[PDB]
């Protein structure tokens, strides 16, 4: 899509364009349902684990910020050492939030993997491909990236994930009643 | 946006929200001067990332970008660390500051400290005159909800990146 | 120190063990089995700290995380304040700051006794604000900052092994 | 289990012991005049990746800081798939500070690996073993551990690292003062 013709106001315009299709095709892939019972689950999480890599990292931790912010006990950590060994001690009825578009990087897949053995619920945020992450998940939450993958690589992928966090977020605080 | 909405109504109303921000941002760039600063990015021997909060998520997202590419930059959420390192940039070094408000304490001083030092300072920032507008050397501005506002800062990073790969990519060939 | 690199070994490696010796001299293993026995029995462990503490405290936490505890250790210092607001009574929070006076160590420990959590302190011998907030101390000397570090790391390490052999006591 | 000591007391003594004994042994086996080479290359070096993982980054974390605020260029990342990006855009002339006691970690020996083909020159704080990490490296700083049952330990070999860390920092000081 973005190439080498392009001025920078195409760009500009091109990665507009790209995160406002993902930002929809994300939205309408939403099962509304679906999406309550996840928020009741992460709501009702003693601890909650939110796993990432690189730029999707961020995302989990903008997310762990405003859990903490509002009292939930969330580990969020770069380091895929502790990472790996924070999901190989989860607990029943732990959550675990993985953000991961192709759902087959082995650290986040391991990551699920050891929550599952542990028996912790996973919530996995990740693109409509079958992955061993998606079949890893109690609950998936879809994100239609609309990127150039050799240009635009960690953008609308990331305001994809930023648009599921945020109403997982938004919808978290709504169970204020 | 309130309560009593349903989830699909926040949803929309957060899309709309954002939608909103990736346009009036994009339309007071200022193409020749976009141009300049990021050839000055592009020759900068080294790149701080100034930001706190949610900005230096922002910051850090772009500096993983930079890296990859081979870019000596640093970004780094610790406030105190992120002050040694503007105290320690040199002259002909490039700042890129990140605030919605233009006067946190923290990037005012980093941004002080950059062009006492004698590096360039760009800012992405709001439009509200700021300390930070008036040490910058380059302001790209951000409108914008604190939702909006990081999809508003990611929006010009991002072009900034994309651009910075194009120029550079010219070059090469 | 115009003095070699190997006078700077040395003298380095005596203000280490200083601080180790007098560190452990001042242990009292009645308290540190209590303290054991707190921290091993919290739902949720916070570890605040600034700087080069802070790192310390992280180093700590790596290892309670792989044996099961649940626990918070953020370097960013306004994640940490928020992440003391949110204690409840029962956690505990263990406090690493050699002054015992900066002001965000001290407004955590604060808010943690506040939200009724035990508050434990690892820090200096002088009369401080988080040697008067906590409910029970563990003395760091120094051996002179590098050897402060030494003197902390000496007091986590003997809290991790403590509470190992805790559960493996009663296993 | 993990000690053979029944006593607080007791183990709190061992444990003092063998970091004592990591820290002089680590000591005894320096040769200074490769040190002063080391401390010399470091001091060149346009650009300085630290790696690590778990407790051995911490202490390059350390190291970081202390650097970056007398005026070095540095890298230190936790996140080990940045730090992988970081060690495969190095070029030639910027060094590597590669933390890693055991030298056979696939992940610093890949960073080391990638820091190599790229012509960045390497300098390994690790154990005297024989490893992927001590045959990839230009220069080594050996981290030995002392006699007791505490050897290897994390703690152990988090005093032996950092006693090395603190010595090229204070080094460095010394030329940059």
């Amino acid at each position: 899509s973005i190439t080498s013709d392009d001025s920078l106001e195409v760009i500009a315009r091109k990665l507009n364009r790209e995160k406002e299709l993902a930002l929809e095709q994300t939205c309408a892939l939403l099962d509304y349902a679906r999406l309550q019972k996840i928020i009741e689950v992460i709501s009702k999480a003693p601890f909650i684990q939110i796993t990432g890599l690189g730029g999707s990292a961020l995302v989990g931790r903008d997310l762990s910020f405003k859990l903490m912010k509002i009292g939930y006990r969330v580990a969020c950590e770069a380091d895929t050492h502790v990472q790996a060994t924070v999901s190989q001690a989860l607990k029943k009825g732990d959550v675990q939030i993985a953000i991961s578009y192709s759902g087959s990087k082995k650290e986040i897949v391991l990551c699920a993997e050891a929550a599952r053995k542990q028996g912790a619920t996973v919530i996995a945020i990740t693109s409509l491909t079958d992955s061993p992450l998606r079949r890893l998940a109690h609950f998936t939450l879809d994100t239609v990236s609309g990127e150039t993958e050799w240009r635009s690589s960690s953008m609308s992928t990331r305001t994809a994930q930023n648009s599921v966090t945020d109403l997982l977020f938004v919808g978290l605080v709504q169970l204020n009643d």
